[PDB]
Order: C-alpha cells, then sequence, then structure tokens
C-alpha cells in the first residue's frame, strides 16, 4: 500500500538524522584525540 | 513507476542499516583509543 | 502527493551518500590514530 511507503520513508528520514548526529558526535571525540 | 520507488526505498533502508553498523564499529575503535 | 515522495527519497539518497563519505573520512582519521 501507498501509506506503508510513506511510513517507511518517514522512519528512514529519522534514522538518517540520528546517523548524522552520531557522526557529528564521533567526529567531535575524534577531533579531541587528534589535537589534544 | 511505483515499483521502482519501492526498490529505491528498500536499497536505502539497507544502506542505512549498513551505516549504523559502520558507526557502531567506528565508535568501538574510538572508545578503545579514548580509554586505553 | 506522489511527486513529493519522489523528492523526499531523492534527498534521502543524497543524505545517505554524504553520510557514507563522512564515515569513510572518519575511519581514515581513526586509522591514522590507531596505527601511527
Ligand atoms: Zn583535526
Ligand atoms: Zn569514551
Ligand atoms: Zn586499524
Amino acid at each position: 500500500e501507498w501509506e506503508a511507503l510513506e511510513k517507511k520513508l518517514a522512519a528512514l528520514e529519522s534514522k538518517c538524522q540520528a546517523l548524522e548526529k552520531k557522526c557529528q558526535a564521533l567526529e567531535k571525540k575524534l577531533e579531541a584525540l587528534e589535537h589534544g
């Protein structure tokens, strides 16, 4: 169905946004090690 | 077409899941450096 | 609408591709710390 698709996409957008944050968090910890 | 969309979404869900694992793998290596 | 969906998916595919690169970039910096 069409609606199931809309929900899969919506959950993917969330997953993606949570991944961008995780990456920013990781980069921050990596930068701490790399400079200090 | 509708079916092409369904396939693009399915491949995106896989890509996303592989990215969550990569991030978990990275965080693990980062935590090793950060504590030991 | 159908077209709005197509655009959301297209922007998600980009976001995902940019995340794979970020992860590769991070892993590269992490590997530098881990071996050198
Ligand atoms: Zn740096
Ligand atoms: Zn830690
Ligand atoms: Zn290594």
